[PDB]
C-alpha cells in the first residue's frame, strides 16, 4: 500500500552505494548502512578508520553481547575482520521495531570503506547460505521476521539523479527507498512483473533472452546464467558473463556506430563527454532482458536505457559518463545501474522477485524504461547453470 515513514530513506549513488540510517546499541549509536541484497552479514566500523568519521563503540552499549568469535571476509576487490556479537538494532526511518540481532564489528580492513561514501558498515540482504562464517549466523532480515510481525518481504527504489552530485548535494538529496515488509504503490508506474528465486542463496534469477534494441543476441540462455544470474544492490554495473559482454557490447557498438568511442570507454575505465546538454542518448540502443516469468511457459521482460547504463559522472560544464556494463567471471549481476529503471520487489514469502518501471527512472521525451509481458517462452529450466 502506502509506507509514507519508509519512502525517501535511502541516499546515495550507483558508484558509492545506496545506504540507510540504522541505529545499534543502548543508547543507540547512529550508523549509516550500505544496502546490500549480494551479501547476508550486518557489518559495521567498530574502530577508528581513515575513512569513517563514526564507528561503533561496543564498550557504550548496555545491550552489547559478545559472541567470542572471529569472522574474517576476504573478497575479490576487498576484505575485512571482525568480531561477532548480538546487539539491538533500529531503523528510524523503517519500521517501528527494536529487534536484537547479529552484528560483525569490523576491526581490520583492507579497500573496503571508501573515501566519502558517508557509509559505516553493510546491511547484507540476502539468504543464510552466504553468510560468514557459516550459515549458523542468522542475517539481520531472518532476525527481523522471527523477532516481530514484519512481513518477509522488502522492496528497493534506487534512484539515480541522472547527473553529478557534488559532496554536500549527495547529502543533501533523496537516494530513493527501502520499504521493509511491503510495497508502496507510489514508487512505480504500471504493474508488477514476479520472476521466480531459483534458489535462495543470492538472489538467484533466469533470464531467458537478451535484446540490443530488439535485436535477439542469439545466444544459448544458458551462457546468460553462466555461472549464476543475481539482483545485487552493492554491484554498480550491469555485470555480465564473458561471452554475453563480448556479444552485447559487439551489439551496442554496431547500434551506437554514428559515434565512435575509444576502447577505453568500452572498458568501463574512461569517461566520454559531451556539450551540456548534447547526450546523443538516442544513437545507444535500448536493452531487454527477458526473465523466467511464474507461469509455465511465460516469460516478461525488463527494458532499460543508455540513461540506466551511462553512470553520469564529473569530468568544465560538459555532461560526461562511464559505461556501467561490464565483464564478470561469476555471472549475470544485476546492479545498481538495473535497479535504478525499477522498483525491486524482493518477495521471500513468495520465493519470487518483482520488477515495474520506477517512478524515479532518468529517461528523456522520446524513451521510457519498461516492464512488459507475458511472451511465450519454452525450456526455461535449461536457461539455468548446474555444477
Ligand atoms: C564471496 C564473498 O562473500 C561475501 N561478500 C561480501 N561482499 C562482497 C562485496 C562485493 O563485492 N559485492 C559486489 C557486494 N554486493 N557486496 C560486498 C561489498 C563491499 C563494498 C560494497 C560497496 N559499495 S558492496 C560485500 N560480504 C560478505 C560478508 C561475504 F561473505
Amino acid at each position: 500500500g502506502s509506507f509514507v515513514e519508509m519512502v525517501d530513506n535511502l541516499r546515495g549513488k550507483s558508484g558509492q552505494g545506496y545506504y540507510v540510517e540504522m541505529t545499534v546499541g543502548s543508547p543507540p549509536q547512529t550508523l549509516n548502512i550500505l544496502v546490500d541484497t549480494g551479501s547476508s552479514n550486518f557489518a559495521v566500523g567498530a574502530a577508528p578508520h581513515p575513512f569513517l568519521h563514526r564507528y561503533y563503540q561496543r564498550q557504550l552499549s548496555s545491550t552489547y553481547r559478545d559472541l567470542r568469535k572471529g569472522v574474517y571476509v576476504p573478497y575479490t576487490q576487498g576484505k575485512w575482520e571482525g568480531e561477532l556479537g548480538t546487539d539491538l538494532v533500529s531503523i528510524p526511518h523503517g519500521p517501528n521495531v527494536t529487534v536484537r540481532a547479529n552484528i560483525a564489528a569490523i576491526t581490520e580492513s583492507d579497500k573496503f570503506f571508501i573515501n566519502g561514501s558517508n557509509w559505516e558498515g553493510i546491511l547484507g540482504l540476502a539468504y543464510a547460505e552466504i553468510a560468514r562464517p557459516d550459515d549458523s549466523l542468522e542475517p539481520f532480515f531472518d532476525s527481523l521476521v522471527k523477532q516481530t510481525h514484519v512481513p518477509n518481504l522488502f522492496s528497493l527504489q534506487l534512484c539515480g539523479a541522472g547527473f553529478p552530485l557534488n559532496q554536500s548535494e549527495v547529502l543533501a538529496s533523496v537516494g530513493g527507498s527501502m520499504i521493509i515488509g511491503g510495497i508502496d504503490h507510489s514508487l512505480y508506474t504500471g504493474s508488477l512483473w514476479y520472476t521466480p528465486i531459483r534458489r535462495e542463496w543470492y538472489y538467484e534469477v533466469i533470464i531467458v533472452r537478451v535484446e540490443i534494441n530488439g535485436q535477439d543476441l542469439k545466444m544459448d540462455c544458458k551462457e546468460y546464467n553462466y555461472d549464476k544470474s543475481i539482483v545485487d544492490s552493492g554491484t554498480t554495473n550491469l555485470r555480465l558473463p564473458k561471452k554475453v559482454f563480448e556479444a552485447a557490447v559487439k551489439s551496442i557498438k554496431a547500434a551506437s556506430s554514428t559515434e565512435k568511442f575509444p576502447d577505453g570507454f568500452w572498458l568501463g575505465e574512461q569517461l566520454v563527454c559531451w556539450q551540456a546538454g548534447t547526450t546523443p542518448w538516442n544513437i545507444f540502443p535500448v536493452i531487454s532482458l527477458y526473465l523466467m516469468g511464474e507461469v509455465t511457459n511465460q516469460s516478461f521482460r525488463i527494458t532499460i536505457l543508455p540513461q540506466q547504463y551511462l553512470r553520469p559522472v564529473e569530468d568544465s560544464q560538459d555532461d560526461c559518463y562511464k559505461f556501467a556494463i561490464s565483464q564478470s567471471s561469476t555471472g549475470t549481476v544485476m546492479g545498481a545501474v538495473i535497479m535504478e529503471g525499477f522498483y525491486v520487489v524482493f518477495d521471500r514469502a513468495r520465493k519470487r522477485i518483482g520488477f515495474a518501471v520506477s517512478a524515479c527512472h532518468v529517461h528523456d521525451e522520446f524513451r521510457t524504461a519498461a516492464v512488459e509481458g507475458p511472451f511465450v517462452t519454452l525450456d526455461m529450466e535449461d536457461c539455468g547453470y548446474n555444477i
